[PDB]
């Protein structure tokens, strides 16, 4: 049981922290995290991933005892902590630019369009087109950026991403792997749950069973290769 | 205020959790920790550590998060939870054997006796010996088990545990980076704060501005170089 109507949609103010995650800006924007986006646990994080969006503790767990690696606090974050670059924060993202080349922190409607353009002649968003969306931005990336770290840990990170939005943001079962234009284009352009539009959360768990097979397909369909040394270490904390 | 008459030395009992770190292991013996070893937190691990060793939070938020990764629990571990190879956990170590060809999580007297037996015609350790005590223990590594692991990273994290047991050991300022025999092998054999014998917590701050400079004195002193992979890619959670 959960009640939208006490969790409406807020703007945030200019003192409220946002990150590069469309996910627990979302939640924050309807405070199922604080709305300052600030002193945020992974028990927050869990909870507030269960009540949105009926995605589960297995992944929350893990993704969230990796994202209190970027702040300097003993177990909280701000989001905008997870903008730094190489703990989960990647090049060839979805919505931000590499940090190389650009802000790798705010969404950017010019990175968004491949997105926007993508699975042309349907309503919704696919396993197929998300998979080409994900070798379009990487492309992009190895053009235009001679720093793009691209290894087998980030392409993991950014079908777990692209299975997300196909999941939470999804009309039907979030096992089919589809999700309707109109709900994840509000998702990502405004951080905002799309209920005027007609989305509600899952009544399906969203866990790493179902999420798993998504992620490999979208990395299949990816005709995926690594970059230079393939090394997946990550950035174990802040100012190193 | 700390009362260390209030917080005396109890062997664990067999169900008692216990790791590989015989830091935590001696402040949960002593109840700094609970004795139990298990359901401990970041800011546990910051207090506990302040409390016993005058040990900072700088360290201990950057080593606990990472410590936070080896469990199943969204903020908390067992200490034995830390023996979880390639998190923290690695081969080399100055008193467990590696994974590969024996136990990475119990003391073992046989490994001890290359650091039992540094220093040889001084009743302290210090940087000299604890970096030659880590060329011998590396040499061993190379020499016996064909799954060693040996990157900048583990280098590193070596160093640092060897400038924890000088320091956190010490008689005089931990600055000068020498620890006496007779507490440093209390603390490895017993995991217990040697105060029959005269160990008494640091009265000045152990933090990275102090470890820093000792850390990469004993790294350069054990003649250490690179043998293979060199990616410090950890490990990010239990059974991936
Ligand atoms: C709650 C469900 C979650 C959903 C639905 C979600 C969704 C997403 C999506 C779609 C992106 C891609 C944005 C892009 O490429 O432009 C993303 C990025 C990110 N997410 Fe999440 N997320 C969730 C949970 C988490 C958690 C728990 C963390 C904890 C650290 C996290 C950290 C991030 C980070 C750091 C990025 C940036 C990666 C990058 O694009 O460079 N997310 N998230
Ligand atoms: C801050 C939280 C801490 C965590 C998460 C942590 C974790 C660990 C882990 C996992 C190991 C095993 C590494 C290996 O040898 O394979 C280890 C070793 C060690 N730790 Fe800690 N530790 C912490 C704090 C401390 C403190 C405060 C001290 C102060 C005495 C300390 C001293 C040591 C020493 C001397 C070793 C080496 C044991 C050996 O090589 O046989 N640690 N630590
Ligand atoms: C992408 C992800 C999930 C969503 C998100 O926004 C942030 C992260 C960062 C950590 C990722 C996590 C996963 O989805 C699971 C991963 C990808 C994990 C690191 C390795 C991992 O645990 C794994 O090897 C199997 O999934
Ligand atoms: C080993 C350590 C501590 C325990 C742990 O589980 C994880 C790490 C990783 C990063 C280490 C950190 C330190 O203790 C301080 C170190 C060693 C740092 C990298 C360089 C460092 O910051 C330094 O002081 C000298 O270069
Ligand atoms: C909350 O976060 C701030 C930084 O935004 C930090 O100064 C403070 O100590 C944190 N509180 C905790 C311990 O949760
Ligand atoms: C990119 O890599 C070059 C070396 O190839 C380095 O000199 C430069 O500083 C890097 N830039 C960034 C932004 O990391
Ligand atoms: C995605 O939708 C397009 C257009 O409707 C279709 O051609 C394609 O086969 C779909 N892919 C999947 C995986 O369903
Ligand atoms: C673990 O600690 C938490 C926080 O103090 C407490 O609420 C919980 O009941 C504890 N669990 C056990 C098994 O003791
Ligand atoms: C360590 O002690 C030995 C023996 O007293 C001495 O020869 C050596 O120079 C010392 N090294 C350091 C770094 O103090
Ligand atoms: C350890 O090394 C042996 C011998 O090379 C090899 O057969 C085995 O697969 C290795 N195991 C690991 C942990 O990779
Ligand atoms: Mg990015
Ligand atoms: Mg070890």
């Amino acid at each position: 049981a959960v009640d939208f109507s006490a969790h409406p949609w807020k703007a945030p103010g200019p003192n409220d922290s946002r990150g590069p995650c469309p996910g627990l800006n979302t939640l924050a924007n309807h405070g199922f995290l604080p709305r300052n986006g600030r002193n945020i646990s992974v028990p927050m994080i869990v909870k507030a991933g269960f009540e949105g969006y009926n995605v589960q503790s297995d992944i929350l767990i893990l993704a969230g005892k990796v994202g209190m690696l970027t702040s300097r606090e003993a177990d909280t974050i701000s989001l905008e902590d997870l903008k730094l670059h190489g703990t989960i924060e990647h090049d060839a993202s979805l919505s931000r630019e590499d940090v190389a080349i650009g802000d790798n922190l705010h969404f950017n409607e010019a990175i968004f369009t491949t997105l926007a353009n993508s699975n042309p002649g349907a309503d919704v968003y696919n396993i197929s087109s998300a998979a080409q969306v994900q070798h379009d931005r990487l492309a992009d990336s190895v053009a235009r950026n001679p720093n793009v770290t691209n290894t087998d840990l980030t392409a993991t990170i950014r079908s777990s991403e692209s299975a997300f939005y196909l999941t939470v943001m999804s009309a039907g079962d979030p096992l089919r792997g589809e999700a309707p234009k109109k709900f994840v284009n509000v998702f990502f352009q405004e951080e905002r749950m799309p209920i005027k539009e007609g989305w509600k959360r899952s009544t399906t768990p969203i866990n790493l069973p179902l999420l798993g097979p998504i992620i490999d397909r979208i990395t299949e369909l990816s005709d995926w290769k690594p970059t230079g040394d393939n090394c997946g270490a990550i950035v174990l904390g802040p100012g190193l």
